[PDB]
C-alpha cells in the first residue's frame, strides 16, 4: 500500500554515492553491500522502498540527559522510516526499543594498524601510551568499551575517555586516514568486517592485528511491533542459507580489492 | 509461577553427565556449556527449571509425509518443554514454528579428517572418491546439502546420499569414531565449534581443514508466542555483551583441552 521508506548511513562498502551520480536519481546514485542486500530484501518481501541517508549520520545512540535516541535508531524510534539496512549492529538496549532481524553478518571489534606498528593485541596497546589508540566517537564501539568491566578493556577506556587530543573520530574513514598519517603512532579500534575491507583499498598500508575482543553481529532493524518484522527475518535467513549474503561481501571486499 | 521445563540433548561439551551423576539428583547430574548457560539465563529472566533430554535425542526436523516435528524442536512445537538450551541452529524453517533468541553461538559447516588426510576443502572433497564423507543422518548440517543449489555442494550431496555403505551417522561421537578408525578414508562435516572441540581430545588425531563452507548461529529455542521469548533474548545479549559467552566457550573447550 506504501513505499517503504529504507535509512541507512553513507559508510563504504556498504553504501556510497556512485561516481556522477548527480545524473542519477532516486536509489540508483547509491551502490554497496547494503544497497544489494536492500534489494533482495525488498524483492523477498515483495515490497517498494525508497533509500535515505540518517539524517545526522550515526547509527543509534540515547542522549543520558535528554533520552532522545539519535542516528538510524532514532529514525526508527520515533517513526522517520520503516526499516534501517546498515551495518548496525545488535546490541541490548537498542533490542529493547527496536527490533533486529537475525544477523546478516558476523563481526567483531578488531584492531587497526599502519603496517609496521609494534602491536599485536589489546593487551599490547593497554599496557603502553606511545601508539595512541581510539574508536568511532558514537556507536557500538565506543560502547563497548564505556561499559566493559572486563580489566583490559576498563584500562583502554580509562585512557581514551581522557586522552588529549582526542582519540576519537567521527567517522570510519576519519579514523582510517588518522592511522595512515600518524606514522605508526596511532591504532584504530573498528569491527572487524570494516578492518578487513580497509586492508583491501591502497594504498594498502594497515593492516588487521590480532583477534576480535569480542564477537557481535550486523541486523535489519524494524520499529517495534512493525510489519515487516517477521518477513524480513525470514528474508534474511533465507538469503544467507542460499549463500547470497557470501556472495555480495565477496563482491564488495575482494572481488574489488586493490590489494 | 511454574517450574520451566528446558529440553536439552547430550552433545559433548553441550551438556555431559557428571562423573558418577547417579549419585546426584536433578540438574546436578549434567553439566556442559549448555548447563551453564542455561542457568545463567534462568538467573536473569528469573525462573526456575528442569533440565530434561529429549526423548528421541534429536534436534529437529520436519517429516515430509506427516509434516510433524521430531528432536528438540517437536517438543517445544507440542508444547512438551518451555525452551529449547543447546546447540540449536537457527534456520529458516525452524524459525517459521518456534523462535530464537539472537546467536549465542556463531559457526558454520566444516571438515574434520584424520592427521594426515590429503584433503583441504569441500571442492577436493568433491572430486574424489577414494576417501568418503558424510554428516549426521539428521539436522541442519545434513539439510544444508540437501537443500544447496550451489554446484560443489550439489556434487556432494548426491554423492552422499546415493553412498553405500550410508555415510550418514546417528550421532556426532559415530562420526568422529568413524573418522578416527578409517585410516584417513572418511572425513567427517560437522559444525565448526565441535571439530575445534574434538580438535583438542585425545587421541588428538584429528584436525578442522579448509574454511567454513557457510556461516550460521545457535540459538536459544521457545513456543511462537511464549512468553519467556523477550526477556531470554535479552539476556543472551546482556550475557553476551558481558563477555560470559566468550568465558563459557574457553572454559569448556580450552581450559580442559587435552592436547
Ligand atoms: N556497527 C556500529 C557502528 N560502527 C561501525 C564501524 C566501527 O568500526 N565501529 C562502530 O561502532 C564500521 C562501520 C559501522 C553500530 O551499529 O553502532
Ligand atoms: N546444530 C544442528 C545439529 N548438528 C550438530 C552438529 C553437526 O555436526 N551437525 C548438525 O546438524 C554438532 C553439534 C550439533 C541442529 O540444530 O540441527
Amino acid at each position: 500500500n506504501k513505499t517503504v521508506v529504507v535509512t541507512t548511513i553513507l559508510e563504504s562498502p556498504y553504501v556510497m554515492m556512485k561516481k556522477n551520480h548527480e545524473m542519477l536519481e532516486g536509489n540508483e546514485r547509491y551502490e554497496g553491500y547494503c544497497v544489494d542486500l536492500a534489494a533482495e530484501i525488498a524483492k523477498h518481501c515483495g515490497f517498494k522502498y525508497k533509500l535515505t541517508i540518517v539524517g545526522d549520520g550515526k547509527y543509534g545512540a540515547r542522549d543520558a540527559d535528554t533520552k532522545i535516541w539519535n542516528g538510524m535508531v532514532g529514525e526508527l524510534v520515533y517513526g522517520k522510516a520503516d526499516i534501517a539496512i546498515a551495518p548496525l549492529t545488535i546490541t541490548l538496549v537498542r533490542e529493547e526499543v527496536i527490533d533486529f532481524s537475525k544477523p546478516f553478518m558476523s563481526l567483531g571489534i578488531s584492531i587497526m594498524i599502519k603496517k609496521g606498528t609494534p602491536i599485536e593485541s589489546a593487551e599490547d596497546l593497554s599496557k603502553q601510551t606511545e601508539i595512541a589508540y581510539g574508536t568511532l566517537d558514537s556507536g557500538s564501539t565506543k560502547e563497548f568499551f564505556r561499559r566493559s568491566k572486563i580489566a583490559v578493556f576498563d584500562k583502554m577506556w580509562t585512557y581514551m575517555r581522557s586522552a588529549e587530543p582526542s582519540v576519537f573520530v567521527r567517522t570510519t574513514a576519519e579514523g582510517v586516514a588518522r592511522v595512515r598519517k600518524s606514522k605508526g603512532k596511532y591504532a584504530f579500534l573498528l569491527e572487524s568486517t570494516m578492518n578487513e575491507y580497509i586492508e583491501q583499498r591502497k594504498p594498502c598500508d594497515t593492516m588487521k592485528v590480532g583477534g576480535n575482543l569480542d564477537s557481535k553481529g550486523y541486523g535489519i532493524a524494524t520499529p517495534k511491533g512493525s510489519s515487516l518484522g517477521n518477513a524480513v527475518n525470514l528474508a534474511v535467513l533465507k538469503l544467507n542459507e542460499q549463500g547470497l549474503l557470501d556472495k555480495l561481501k565477496n563482491k564488495w571486499w575482494y572481488d574489488k580489492g586493490e590489494c
